[PDB]
């Protein structure tokens, strides 16, 4: 029933798509572009005037219109967005490659929220002609898929920015034991600077990207910690590593220029190579030769300061001030916390966004890139962080969160507080809320039974009912979550598992020590087989979730991890049985006293911690090393 | 049997060894003599047996039983080429040899002619005040190490711990506590010059000093990035050959404090001082390093290790390279048991014969046979007995003419039957002189839907080879006595491989041909059966492991095999979804398979070397962030 005047055909088609998310009421709306504001909406009694500064801003304007019209007839909206560009970057390199259909849904939602820009982070997960091992069995996007994704974003006047790697974070590529790949290597996950075959590869990266319309790219260059120290050192000897970086940076910028690209890079290696203790968060002594080189290069690249951790504006401001010593062409990357296992932390994301937004505004930052990393196997749902995305959008357009829940429900059908219950498996009640990375969702799940190396981080009196209540809270939200139900069903089941598994290893030890054989038998014969049944159920839900959002490729690692967990539970059953049958004097596993897993949060009152590597969660034995 | 001339200690040791060998009802006069390593004369039921060194009595007895089984008259005289022959067991790759198996190993080593038993322990021995060192790894207590040693002493066999004082400490340094992290340079390497590192090393030697032995191998191999991590950040750039010497001096000073005499792997001197970072190089020694190194080389024996060469002259070249630095050298050879589930006694033989030639020509005094367990310790500890008997024969006789007979006396199997244990590796079109080709492992752990090693499979030959191996090994199991477990495990493995070698390919063929009957059959019959077979193999493997090793470290294999099983279920479920019409394609099967590696791409055969579980099993990330 909605009637619009002043739209192009492109804008009317975009709106039809968006009717799949939002419900437009029966009113008349005159639309025009105007520089007066990012978004303005006025009128009453069913006749409204809507203006946008930039085309893509029509779609957030419509979300605002729908929302405000439910509680009032008169409308006085005026928004002035703080940032020239607000982007969302999805991790497609951690095993989870967003599928094209899910990319389109994400684009639609981002448009409704007010984002200008959609980005995919692809280390090796885009195809390059003549590089058959690059993205092999990883579900690398074809050039056609990226074009499709980008053209879809272009239907909403949302631009596309690929985030690639031109130095390090190429582990999945460089592992292939063929001459054509090994000759490109320096050390660990780092390409060999100065090798012409490496610049042939990088040229090929841009040949693929040049098939897109976009001429904006993030070239990576973060976290190349041993750059110059491997095969580079053997071949070339000791060199000034700050200058090595500039040299490599210059070659890459020249290749980009060849294709007409404008580059951004992560900023951290400048700080780590030019500070005394090799850290990001440092004031730097720039050697003069490097200063002269950076002075040239700074006019050709945007440096991206990334920080997901600080709880105050001042901390951000300090780093911004450090960055100004190098360059005033800066962007900021904030965090949509979805990289700590199975379960996001939209809560923590909200806490730090508020403070990062203050700092970005103070330093006239042109662009914020919200980053959804998927560290260590991509086990968190791609749509798990919609609340964090709306949060950053509200902060840009309105500089407050007053409209957050209403805008969110208009866009998704859920209140933001219901949706943010998705975080529950991380939200142990005794955590302060301002400390990052505390991820019991993941380490309680993948921990062994017989050898429970995180057991000192468990607080069963608190944790068991928290997890138990969370599973019920989430089944209730699932029932009202519409097409988002899958996300909550997955989390409810996980929480149900963690309710019992959080201390099953401890109860086995207490029974063993107390010589309570009836209890060991109960655990071995009833509880553990049921635990496997529940984990299998969870695996089925996870798989459904994964196949909805992502390509099939990379799910294999989760199959392996979860099958291993299941087999280790069976071991706990069988070892207990052998003991019960009188054919073991002792169960040696249980004779070992448990130590703290890590001391990272050892001085806090709470017991939980951060453990975010599957292979160290699951076993104290060797598993990847030789 | 009746002996004269024995001590109480000797008569006690012979009692134990009757558990392995059958002494005939004969009269033997025993005396020490310097005339030969071993001598045996006599006839008509009366024999004279001499030995040079006490432990050599036990080889002599194995010899006597053997020769008497087809002759009344005996004329034996052996002169061993090596002052010491040792076997070193890897107890650091997850598999920690349990005490009961240590005792069986010592007994067999005694019968073969070995003077020395060694255990390689990175973090798998207990250090007071270092609770994370060996944590949940089954680290030997001092009491256990003392027990293993005293048991070896019963046979006049000496004990030498092999430890790590620089790198190869990855299982220790992973632990994210300040007490451990402060000790780190980079990767698996300790931080040279950090006093808490030297506190740790002092603790290592405090544990070992509880032993009687005062001989130790201090490690120091393969510290490739030494100086380039935290060391570089804290201290800046330094001469890495001088850095090495500094650290080596600290370590030898600690050893001296506790009375130890040290050996070390020699590779880092060559790698740090060669231009291309390689071991097999004649190196120019920087002047300051030469001064430092000349001091140090008088305090440590260098161990040249090499397992891979089929020619004497390659060994000799490296001996020459070593002699430019020092003449205080020992040699380490290999009993190949570090390439998965299945050993390579055949390749071990090939290289032993040539290495023995080179060692003799360079007047090497001690040979250490090394039984590494790379990447999870999945090969059985007693899988390499033939390789051990080979080195013993090469030392004492300089040939293998007595090999099978002495082996049979010692184990109950002919050496030919025992070495069938290798079969999962012995693909028919391989030449026998190329190292590391291990289809036993990569055929087993490969995925079904995404078979990244498929190009290395030759089903026309591999399939019957493996099927025929399973039958052969089932026959040998039946005559193998207490070694039956070893063959039973391998028989089941070969049975699995005969179908798994191409199941991934046949799924792909069926899919492309649109042979849905065959996709159904594979999904509903063959793959569930394959899982049942793998579960049985897991059961057999577990039995073997728990018989030979401590329980710790089996968890990794559970994890790995658990994951394989779960991936086979995924193969089944993805095919069913396709068959039900709920996918237009199975994307996994649309990917063209490339060579896994080009390491042996120049050769006529398709097989290769692939010895990392995590890269065998998936092309996705799995340990990286
Ligand atoms: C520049 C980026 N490099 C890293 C990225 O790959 C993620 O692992 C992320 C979250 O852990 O941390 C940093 S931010
Ligand atoms: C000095 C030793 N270092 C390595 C050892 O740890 C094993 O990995 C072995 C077999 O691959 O290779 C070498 S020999």
């Amino acid at each position: 029933m909605v009637r619009f005047t002043g739209l192009s055909l492109k804008q009317t088609q975009a709106i039809e798509v968006l009717k799949g998310h939002i419900s437009l009421p029966d009113v008349e709306v005159a639309v025009t572009q105007s520089d007066q504001a990012s978004i303005s909406i006025e009128g009453e009694e069913g006749h409204y005037q809507l203006t946008y500064r930039k085309p893509h801003q029509l779609y957030r304007a419509l979300s605002l219109l729908v929302t405000v019209l439910a509680e009032a007839d008169k409308v006085e909206i005026e928004e002035q967005a703080a940032y020239e560009d607000l982007a969302y970057m999805v991790d497609c390199s951690r095993n989870a490659v967003l599928n094209v259909a899910s990319a389109k849904q994400m684009i639609e939602i981002l448009a409704l929220m007010g984002y200008s820009t959609f980005e995919l982070y692809m280390e090796d997960t885009y195809q390059i002609e003549g590089q058959p091992y690059f993205g092999y069995f990883r579900g690398a996007y074809s050039a056609e898929e990226l074009q499709e994704i980008e053209a879809y974003a272009q239907q909403f006047d949302v631009t596309f920015v690929p985030c690639i790697q031109t130095l390090a974070h190429l582990s999945a590529f460089v592992k292939w034991g063929v001459k054509e790949v090994q000759e490109l290597r320096d050390v660990e996950d780092i390409l060999l600077i100065g090798e012409e075959k490496v610049y042939d590869l990088i040229d090929g990266m841009f040949a693929t990207l040049s098939k897109l319309k976009t001429r904006k790219v993030n070239i990576g260059m973060d976290e190349a910690h041993l750059v110059g120290l491997g095969r580079y050192l053997i071949l070339n000897g000791v060199v000034d590593r700050s200058l090595l970086m500039c040299q490599h940076l210059e070659r890459v910028l020249d290749i980009a220029d060849k294709y007409g690209f404008h580059c951004q890079m992560w900023s951290d290696m400048f700080f780590k190579l030019m500070s005394a203790d090799g850290q990001y968060d440092r004031d730097v002594e720039i050697p003069e030769e490097t200063r002269v080189y950076l002075d040239r290069l700074k006019d050709r690249v945007t440096l991206v300061y990334w920080d997901y951790y600080q709880d105050s504006e001042e901390k951000y401001n300090r780093n911004f001030r450090n960055h100004h010593k190098i360059s005033h062409d800066l962007a900021f990357a904030g965090g949509a916390w979805k990289w700590i296992g199975f379960t996001p932390h939209n809560h923590f994301s909200r806490l730090v966004a508020i403070e990062a937004n203050k700092a970005c505004r103070a330093n006239q930052i042109k662009e914020v890139i919200v980053t959804g990393w998927g560290d260590n196997g991509g086990e968190t749902a791609q749509f798990s962080i919609l609340p964090s995305l709306q949060i950053w959008a509200e902060l840009s357009y309105r500089n407050d969160l007053d409209g957050l829940s209403a805008h969110f429900k208009t866009n998704t059908g859920l209140t933001v507080e219901d949706f943010m219950q998705i975080d529950l498996a991380n939200l142990l009640p005794d955590l302060p809320g301002n400390l990052s990375g505390i991820n019991p969702n993941r380490y309680v799940f993948y921990q062994d039974i017989l050898c429970p190396i995180l057991d000192q981080h468990m607080t069963p009196e608190q944790d068991k009912p928290h997890f138990a209540q969370a599973a019920e809270t989430l089944a209730n939200i699932k029932e009202k979550a519409g097409n988002y139900a899958y996300l909550f069903e997955t989390q409810a089941q996980l929480n149900a598992i963690l309710s019992s598994k959080v201390d099953v290893g401890r109860r086995i030890r207490q029974a063993y020590q107390a010589d309570d054989k009836e209890s060991l038998q109960q655990i071995a014969r009833q509880e553990l087989p049921e635990l496997r049944s529940q984990i299998e159920d969870f695996h089925a839900l996870f798989s459904h979730q994964w196949l909805k959002e992502n390509k099939v490729f990379g799910l294999d690692t989760v199959d392996i991890r979860m099958g291993g967990l299941l087999q280790r539970i069976k071991r706990a059953e069988s070892r207990i049985e052998v003991y019960l049958a009188g054919q073991l004097d002792r169960i040696d596993e249980l004779e070992v006293e448990i130590l703290p897993f890590t001391d990272f949060y050892a001085d806090k009152d709470f017991a939980a911690t951060t453990a975010n590597q599957w292979h160290t969660i699951a076993t104290a034995s060797t598993i990847y090393t030789t």
